[PDB]
């Protein structure tokens, strides 16, 4: 039963952290709840095929743990986000809009940055190259220094950015010089907290990678 009301206070942020980085609004009192209901349709994903895998509670996947379990997870090649393990299913969101279409696919990422683990999620565009949010949750960087990446000025940064050049390669770069509106595969840096930044970055660079959703996305950009 503690289990229950853990699993009930986890389910409502993932909720909210995947409605916000959609950019869908979450309404007022506990309507956020109905409208992923409504809105959301979570998928569990085998990340090597990109097929569709069962469960019977999605929601309540526990992505940690499945990581780390050695008959459900493996080494990457590359492994650009030093995650050291990968689960084989990764949980995604479909969002929809009022209208039905397709508004944006939520996918998680992490990857470590100069000292720890930041976990978060991305939500893009049906061209599966545009930003429709990032929404970063946990980290344990050194308040002060990395731990903007939680803060909302800086997530907002990254909407309408787009992950990938014309050659399909991944483009986005963290940049210290200040970044123009026309520089779409550019992310203003926080000065003196960089390397944390290019953690991020790279966690990005891994999760959107071929060991990552790009198999994923390429079947859906099919069927």
């Amino acid at each position: 039963s503690l289990k229950e009301r853990k699993l009930a206070k986890k389910r409502d942020e993932l909720q909210r952290y995947v409605l916000m980085a959609a950019d869908v609004n979450l309404g007022q009192g506990n309507e956020f709840r109905d409208i992923f209901a409504k809105s959301v349709k979570p998928l569990l994903i085998n990340l090597d095929t990109g097929k569709v895998d069962s469960d019977a509670n999605v929601l309540d996947f526990d992505e940690r743990m499945a990581a780390i379990n050695p008959e459900t997870s493996s080494t990457p090649k590359k492994d650009i986000a030093k995650i050291k393990t990968r689960a084989n299913d990764a949980r995604v969101f479909k969002v929809f809009d009022d209208s039905g279409k397709l508004s944006s696919v939520v996918v998680p990422f992490y990857g470590k940055g100069l000292w720890s683990m930041i976990y978060g999620y991305v939500a893009v565009e049906p061209d599966f190259n545009t930003i429709k949010g990032v929404v970063v949750y946990e980290h344990g960087e050194t308040p002060g220094i990395g731990d903007f990446v939680t803060d909302p000025h800086w997530l907002s940064l990254w909407k309408g950015k787009q992950l990938f050049d014309d050659k399909g390669k991944f483009a986005m770069r963290l940049v210290k010089g200040g970044v123009k509106e026309g520089d779409i595969h550019g992310v203003d840096a926080v000065s003196g907290a960089t390397m944390t930044g290019r953690g991020v970055q790279r966690a990005m660079e891994f999760w959107f990678g071929v060991e990552g959703f790009q198999t994923f996305f390429n079947q859906l950009k099919a069927s």
